[PDB]
Order: structure tokens, then sequence, then C-alpha cells
């Protein structure tokens, strides 16, 4: 009673938003130049590139990482479509990386600048690990993971035997690199973000049937993250989120591949840790669109204030990764709970995240991937372009839209699970069945399953009845059936299905009003599983299509004060009831209640809302508390927005991407978190380059009041000797040091360096903000 999935070859998408997203991504993938993506690999192998690498992250230290994702996305797109242009690119990319691999002859393939020197040092036990760095390199373990993954996917999806041997050679190479390292050394190294290496090493174990790769997969499992999760402890506050999710996927994969390993007793524990991780992130750390994190990090689960105020809402990779995890947990959920039927609550999550975040994260006509999806009312999101943008979210973006076929159905001997209501044709070879699902969902409630071919075996269709949603029709005849539960469940329908049979059901959709999880005054409207949003305007959408600059993934355009965005006046039940469905064949709604300030509001599915500012979460105010809530918006929030709109450059020390984007250098430095803000400090020094788009007159530095450590500040190597203005401390003990610069910083770049000022350390610096 094992549940399994269908391959992408056996699930054809029919006309729908999902097929459109697939075709749009197909065009994006084919626009990339494989000579530019291969260039880093060929360079590190001592060969001559046929073209320059791409810029952005591909020439500032993550060189090679898109090439890995590119392999994965081509392979999956190929399995999904058979597209001949796709195969030309895959065959070329693989053969170029093969030449690279053969030129060095040890198994190594890699794009990180100075790769061979790096892995030489590591092998010798010269391990200098930070959060996002290893021996001066930018997350090289994460980088090389995308190659492992890509080669795995070329083998699994496109049947490449060449990819299979390249993968085995590359894995054997890592066994050699790590053979002289102790567990303490491995665990030290793993403090640097390493993607899901443990997952891929477990995949190689399964492909080869050789346990040495399972041993390797466990050695690459980061213990400081795993052990609390085994014990149902969420210690994720302050952690970089997309760093962790692949680790957890890997723990789960190691458990799967270890199911019948007589020499290791830990499979159930590792599975459980993955299951807890999922439960805790979904139930306490996720917003209505299915994603998590603010500025790439987990914020406290009892404080979503940053999620509603910061322009850097959920990162798309994180959701991509949660969906991968969801798929693994669902599959043996019936084994784990003893029912032998999989748990549809996983599918409720998959559906929410697929329609509302994944589908929303690609510009649907031209293409372009989203990195950050703000939940702040009245902001907008930025899209990648093929030749300019080399972000992680481009990489996972390429994969996302290749594989919408993967979770629509699942099969279990003589049972088919119908999980997603996505127009599709299924080839259920195992039971000689071909089936077509037709529906306009979510713009209509009706779903039809048609049997195109069958071999008259008795089969049970398990139709998902989501919590948000019994009369079915079979060949014109109604079969009424009684609700066993209000929870998410399956309706079984068993027949000797034959060609021409037709099953029709309806999914009743209702308006709901979902509060932000910490129960502050913010709510989002849904219709069935679809998050609605309103378009608040189309001005100041700066960089909506990104250039190749560092920080180009961020929507840096003017911030609108929250008091200029519609706030909903009244109590939640009245607000819910004031939303009314407009007629037409596409979902649209008008909000007929009191809105401050008045704009009536039209709401549409967030996944169709593009090239504009929006609100998903609306601020809400009771009639009684209106005066005090509006006054806070009109004074404190208004001033915070003034501050943002005066900011020329902004760095969050201790946060990897802001640091990387400003060319972090350091000696004898550490990072951490305190009162939910990140810091960096050093006994030596740490520096960044400020990007000065407009002339700046002030430098604002945030430190803790009670920190006795002091920093000297150098600006292009000149000591800043001006006396700062010192703010009053906030609730958490933080103060701002405002330096009025003797001369205005001129447009361009300028180094800022922090050194200890007599004390053992610099001050712990929690923010660097340059102001007009
Ligand atoms: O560090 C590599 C990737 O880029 C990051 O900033 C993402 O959040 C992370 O997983
Ligand atoms: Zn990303």
């Amino acid at each position: 009673h094992q549940v399994s999935y269908f391959s992408l070859q056996d699930v054809k998408l029919l006309s729908s938003p999902f097929l459109q997203a697939q075709q749009t991504d197909l065009h994006y993938i084919l626009a990339l130049d494989p000579d530019r993506l291969s260039a880093p690999f060929l360079r590190e192998a001592g060969l001559t590139p046929k073209a320059p690498s791409y810029t952005n992250w591909e020439n500032t230290g993550l060189d090679g990482h898109i090439g890995g994702h590119y392999l994965s996305a081509l392979s999956m797109m190929y399995a999904a479509t058979g597209d001949t242009a796709i195969y030309h690119r895959l065959n070329y990319m693989l053969n170029e990386l093969h030449r690279a691999q053969q030129a060095v002859g040890t198994g190594f393939i890699g794009g990180t600048p100075g790769s061979l020197q790096l892995w030489k040092e590591i092998k010798a036990g010269d391990i200098r690990a930070g959060g996002f760095s290893l021996n001066g390199k930018w997350v090289p373990l994460y980088n090389i993971h995308k190659t492992y993954a890509g080669l795995r996917d070329a083998y699994l999806y496109a049947h490449s035997d060449l990819a299979r041997q390249m993968l085995i050679d590359l894995t054997d190479w890592m066994i050699d690199i790590t053979s002289g390292l102790s567990d303490n050394q491995m665990q030290d190294m793993l403090r640097s973000e390493h993607g899901g290496l443990n997952e891929t090493f477990a995949d190689v174990a399964e492909i080869t049937g050789d346990k040495k790769y399972l041993k390797l997969a466990r050695r690459f499992s980061h213990k400081v993250i795993l052990d609390p999760l085994i014990k149902n402890e969420d210690r994720l506050n302050g952690m970089h989120a997309n760093t962790q999710i692949p680790k957890v996927i890997g723990y789960k994969r190691v458990a799967e591949v270890s199911k019948n390993d007589k020499d290791w007793n830990h499979a159930a524990e590792w599975d459980h840790a993955a299951r807890f991780f999922w439960n805790t992130v979904v139930n306490h750390r996720s917003v209505c669109i299915g994603g998590n994190s603010v500025r790439e990090h987990f914020h406290p689960s009892d404080n979503f204030t940053s999620m509603l105020n910061d322009v850097q809402g959920p990162e798309t990779c994180n959701t991509y990764n949660m969906l991968r995890l969801t798929k693994m947990l669902y599959q043996n959920s019936g084994d784990v709970d003893n029912s032998n039927k999989p748990d549809p609550r996983y599918v409720d999550y998959y559906e929410r995240a697929l329609y509302n975040h994944i589908l929303s994260s690609q510009e649907p006509d031209k293409g372009g991937f989203v990195y950050f999806t703000p939940m702040r009312p009245g902001h907008y999101r930025v899209y990648s372009q093929p030749e300019t943008s080399m972000w992680c979210c481009v990489g996972s973006g390429l994969e996302n839209h290749t594989k919408y076929g993967e979770f629509i159905y699942a099969h279990q001997q003589d049972t088919l699970y119908v999980n997603l209501f996505i127009p599709s044709q299924l080839n259920w070879k195992e039971q000689g069945v071909t089936l077509t699902q037709e529906t306009l969902f979510p713009d209509d409630e009706k779903v039809t399953l048609r049997i195109d071919k069958a071999a008259k075996k008795n089969l049970t269709l398990m139709i998902r009845i989501p919590e948000w949603a019994y009369e079915i029709t079979i060949n014109g005849k109604k079969h009424l059936s009684d609700i066993q539960t209000g929870a998410s469940t399956y309706l079984p329908i068993r027949r000797k299905w034959k060609k021409g049979d037709m099953i029709t059901f309806h999914l009743p959709m209702k308006v709901s009003l979902e509060q932000i999880p910490d129960k502050k005054d913010y709510y989002a409207f849904l219709y069935g599983p679809i998050v609605l949003a309103t378009s608040t305007g189309t001005e100041n959408l700066d960089g909506i299509y990104a250039d190749d600059s560092r920080g180009g993934h961020i929507a840096h355009g003017r911030q609108t004060p929250l008091q200029e965005i519609p706030m909903l006046i009244g109590n939640p039940d009245s607000i819910r009831h004031s939303l009314h469905k407009l007629s037409g064949s596409k979902l649209a709604f008008s909000y007929d209640g009191n809105v401050y300030p008045t704009q009536s509001l039209e709401l549409i599915p967030f996944f169709r809302l593009h090239n504009s500012r929006y609100a998903v979460y609306f601020r809400q105010a009771s009639e009684e508390q209106f005066k005090t809530i509006q006054e806070e918006m009109a004074t404190a929030e208004r001033k915070a927005t003034e501050l943002a709109n005066r900011t020329v450059d902004l760095i969050f020390p201790g946060e990897q991407q802001p640091e990387s984007d400003h060319s972090i250098q350091y000696e004898a430095s550490e990072t951490g978190t305190h009162k939910d803000r990140h810091f960096r400090r050093a006994k030596g020094w740490f520096s960044y380059n400020l990007k000065i788009k407009e002339e700046a007159s002030q430098l604002m530095i945030t430190v803790r009041q009670e920190d006795r450590n002091k920093a000297v500040i150098l600006l292009n190597n000149e000591k800043l000797t001006v006396h700062p203005t010192v703010s009053k401390a906030d609730k958490d003990g933080f103060i701002r040091l405002c330096y009025l610069l003797p001369r205005k910083l001129k447009v361009g770049s300028c180094e800022i360096l922090f050194k200890p000022d007599g004390t053992e350390w610099t001050s712990a610096v929690y923010e660097v903000r340059l102001l007009k």
C-alpha cells in the first residue's frame, strides 16, 4: 500500500494558467546562452571559454550555480515537452561539462573562482567556514549542489547515461575530498550554506544501490539543525530560511533511502524531524500565499510586523523548496499515521503555495522571475530578465514551471488520487487507463474526469474534497453522498471504468478572510484556495525589470505610507460579508464596505496581478480604535516611510545577501542575532562598499545601548571624526548614531570600514544606512 507519483512524460497539461506558465518559462530557458553558463566550468578546468560568463551573481562569486539549475530545468522541461530545442541545449551543456570534467580527470566539475585551490585546502583540513563563505568563496557547497542536482535530473528525467557517470565521478571526487576529515571538521564546514548535498548523495545511493553514498549523505547532514527538529523544537528564529529547507529535504531523503538499512537505526527519527519542520513552518511561519521569511530570514513566529512593513517579503526559492518537501512527506504520510491512505492536508498546502506563490512569481506573458513578494500593502515586485539576472530565484524559477504535472495525481495499486484541479491528460499505464481532467477552475467550480481509454479493471478514484470546499454525476446519473468530515478528505468512487465514462463534480468556493498569523490587525481575502489582491497604482515601479546590478532583485522604488493604502474599517465578519463576486467568467470581486482612504475596490487573483503595486494583506481598524490606529499611521509609520525614501543605501550586517551585495570583507569577525536583529562585529575589521546613487549627507549606524564595544569608522580610508547625534533607545535597547558628514559623499562607490576603537571588538552593528 506504497503511494507513488507519475513522471512528467505521463501528465500532459491542457490549456490553463499552468500551461501558459510552462510555455513562458520554456521561452526564458531557451533565451539563455549555454556558452556563457558553461564558461565558469571550463575556466576552472583550465580550458578556454567560448564566451564570457554572465554578469550579476555569475561573475561575482556564484559562477556556475545557474548552469546547475539550467541542467535541472532543461531535463524536466524535456521530460514534460519533448521540445527539440531544449534537447539541443541539454546535450550541449552536458558535453561541455563532460569536457571540463575530463580535462581535470578526478571527477571535479565546478565554477567557483579558484575551485581547485579551494578543494585542495578543504581536503588538507584548511577549513575557514562562515555562514555564507568557505575559504573566501561565496557558498561553494551550495553552488556545487546545483551541479549534483542537475546531473541527477539529466539522468532521472532525460535518461542520460552520460549524466549518470558524470554524477558518480563527481560524487566519488567528494568522497576523496572528505575522506581525511573528522565529523567535527565536516560539521564545521557545514556552517557554510551547502544547499541539499545530503539529498543528492542519498539520490546517488539509490541510483547505484551503493551504501557508501548513504554514509556520505549522513556525513553531509548538518547536525545542529537536525537534532532539535527530531525533538520537536523550532529554533528557526533569526535563521536564514532557504539555507535550512534543503537540509531538511535531505534528512527526509536519507530516511527514505535508508528505509531498509539494517546497519542504521535512525530513519524514523529523520523522517519525523522533516515532518515537524514542515508542520512548524506551515502552521507558524507562513503567510496566506504559502511562503515564508522576510529579508530571507525567519522572523519570530509571534511577530509578523516586519512581514507587513518590509519590501522584502517571502523569497520564492523557499516555497519551491517547501513544495519539494511537501511532495516527499505526503507520499508516505499513510505509512507514518498507520492509515495506509495519504494525508490530503499536505495537498491543501501544496495547492495554496502552487497557485498563489509559484504561479504568481513569473510574469505570465513576457516571462521574468520574482525573488521577493512583499506583503507590505502598496508595494510591488521585481522580475528577472534572461541576460541580466543570475539570482537563486531565477535558478529555482527555471525549475518551477517545468513540473506542474508532478503533483496533480498519485497512484497506489488500483487507486488513483485526484489531488489538483488542473486541466491535464494522464497516462496511467499501470492500469491501462488514459484520463482527461477538464475544468476552468478556479474561474468555475465544475470538474470533469473523462476516461479516454481503459482495460475494465475495478479502480478507485479518490477525489480530494478540500477543507475549503456530496453530489457527483457519473454518465448523467447523480450519486448523492454524505459528508463523513468537514476536514480535508477523499471521496472514493470505484467502478470498472471504461472508455467514454464521465465523472462530474463541483467544488463550492466561499469568500474567507485570513488574519496574519500573529493576530495583529491585518487580513487577506481568499476565494476558495485563491488569494485575492487589489492593484493600488502603477507609479514609481523602478527597476520592475531588473538590470544586472547587485540588489537588482529588490523593489527599491518609492515607498508609499500605509495611511495612503486602503484600510478596512469594521469588524472581521462584516468585512468578509462586504466582498461581492462580480459576474463574468473570470474571478473578480468588489469590496463594498468602508475603506480609508476611499480610492470602490476591485480584487482579483493575486496570481494575475502583475506590473503594479498591490495589497494582499489589508490593514484593518475597528470603528472604536480608528482614531488611535490612524494617528499611529499618520505620525510614526509616516516618519518610517520618510526615512526609507531618504535612504540612498542600506546594509544589514550579519545578513548574507545584503553583505554579499555590498562586497563584504573582514578579518576576525562574527555575526549573530539579538532581539531579532542581526549584527556583525570584529576584533580585526569588516568593510563594505556603499553604492551611492544620489549624493548622501548622513550616515546612520544602529548599535545596542549597553554594548561597551566601540567602532572607528573609515570612509575611503579616512577616519570619520564627526561626533554623532545619539537617539533615545527604543523598547529593545537599540540606538541610532547619526553622523552628519563633513562633505557630502559624491555619486559612485565608497568603502566603509569598521575597526575596534580601543575595545576588544567593534560595536555590534545592526544596520548601516546612508541618507540624503
Ligand atoms: O546563498 C545562496 C542563496 O542566495 C541567497 O541569498 C538565498 O536566500 C540562498 O539560499
Ligand atoms: Zn532565491
